[PDB]
């Protein structure tokens, strides 16, 4: 089997990007954020407090008759960004793009915290990370790749995420027409429950290519790529005006400038970021200050290839035995 599903972004900066999922039966469709980097299918739900639910498209389980509580169990997930959500759980169907997994644990919040409640186009996430990170107990459930894996033509997904416009999120065959030149594939270590790897280097601009290893995570829930100190800085150097400001919490650069381009290395293949995908707009409205898109991880332990990094690339999600990832340039 496949599935083929269009991602959208939710908003003129590309925050973040929703795909259409059915759950249940008769089909209850949420546009839910898949997220590389966690474990947990969650949604609004008939059963999150009210006050908390401001516009979002919920998930009813007693209008559903393949519904099932799942007696006992509970989650309860923080992200990076230091949202959070937590509630019950229940297996239903669950179909994307045509591709349909019977008894997926769908966890149904009971709570969420203000920024989701604040997010009225995003109706939940559907975690693409590995099982181990997990939130459900006492019985730690698979998510819907996992589920899907054995029925796939080929264990794999792929993320092809659109610059200010649509793109596409298949499972279990790569496209060929998607990108150009050849796919490149790199090791992953699941030690962490991501999809860790490392990058062979960057380049700012037109300026020469920096041999380096940086180990991160290809995260399609996070939206900004956040790099060590020292890459963030020699960007930004090349951006007249461009400071870090603590009271705004990263780089800004005056809204008048041109971006340089940013490339990273995947093995010997390098993958260009175009100067404007770094733009993320004025910090407030009307502001001539701008918020950059490559920022620094430090005091978050981990580097991220977020949706700034993985949208100028056609990305394989490669679920074999021994999992790896592949870009490709598009």
């Amino acid at each position: 089997s496949t599935g083929s599903a269009t991602t959208t972004p939710i908003d003129s900066l590309d925050d973040a990007y929703i795909t259409p999922v059915q759950i249940g039966t008769p089909a209850q469709t949420l546009n839910l954020d898949f997220d590389t980097g966690s474990s947990d299918l969650w949604v609004f739900s008939s059963e999150t407090t009210a006050s908390e639910v401001d516009g979002q498209t919920i998930y009813t389980p007693s209008k559903s008759t393949t519904a099932k509580l799942l007696s006992g169990a509970t989650w309860s997930i923080s992200y990076g960004d230091g949202s959070s959500s937590s509630g019950d759980v229940y297996t239903d169907t669950v179909s994307v793009g045509g591709l349909t997994v019977t008894g997926q644990a769908v966890e149904s919040a009971k709570k969420v915290s203000s920024s989701f409640t604040e997010d009225s186009t995003i109706d939940g996430l559907l975690g693409l990370a590995f099982s181990t990170l997990n939130t459900v107990s006492p019985t730690q459930q698979k998510t819907f790749f996992d589920n899907a894996k054995a029925s796939l033509d080929s264990p794999v997904f792929t993320a092809d995420l659109g610059y200010h416009a649509p793109g596409t999120y298949n499972f279990g065959f790569i496209d060929t027409t998607a990108y150009t030149g050849s796919i490149t594939y790199t090791a992953v270590s699941t030690k962490q429950g991501f999809w860790e790897w490392t990058s062979t280097g960057y380049a700012v601009g037109s300026g020469t290519f920096k041999s380096t290893s940086i180990d991160g995570i290809a995260d399609t829930g996070t939206t900004l790529l956040y790099l060590p100190a020292t890459v963030v800085s020699a960007y930004w150097a090349q951006v007249s005006g461009a400071k870090s400001s603590s009271s705004v919490g990263g780089y800004v650069f005056p809204c008048s400038a041109t971006l340089p381009s940013f490339t990273f290395g995947v093995g010997s293949a390098r993958i260009v970021i175009p100067g404007d995908y770094i733009d993320f707009g004025p910090i407030s409205t009307g502001s001539s200050s701008c918020f950059g898109g490559i920022q620094s991880s430090a005091g978050i332990g981990i580097n991220i290839f977020g949706d700034v990094a993985l949208k100028a690339a056609f990305v394989v999600f490669n679920g074999a035995t021994t999992p790896t990832l592949g870009f490709a340039s598009k």
